[PDB]
């Protein structure tokens, strides 16, 4: 089933790879996902061990990408954070 985490859990996967975001509540497991995307590492990475929920839906991207996200779903913020 989906990862309840806290903030905390993303914030803790943060690294030079290591990179954990949040989209909705719901944590996005970046870290392979780096290499693969094509707007790269270096700003998934920045926003790692946080709620990127912003960078996603301000730069908007596309149905498509929005779709595709879902596949990237470890887990989602604890029931008291949520
Ligand atoms: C977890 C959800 C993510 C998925 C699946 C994803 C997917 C994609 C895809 C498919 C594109 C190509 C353009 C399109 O068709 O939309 C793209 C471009 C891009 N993405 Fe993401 N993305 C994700 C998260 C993010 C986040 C959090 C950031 C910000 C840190 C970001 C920054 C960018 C940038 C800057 C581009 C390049 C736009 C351009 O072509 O000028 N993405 N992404």
């Amino acid at each position: 089933a989906v990862k309840y985490y806290t903030l905390e859990e993303i914030q803790k996967h943060n690294n030079s790879k290591s990179t954990w975001l949040i989209l909705h509540y719901k944590v996005y497991d970046l870290t392979k996902f780096l290499e693969e995307h094509p707007g790269g590492e270096e700003v998934l990475r920045e926003q790692a061990g946080g709620d990127a929920t912003e960078n996603f839906e301000d730069v908007g991207h596309s149905t498509d990408a929005r779709e595709l996200s879902k596949t990237f779903i470890i887990g989602e913020l604890h029931p008291d954070d949520r």
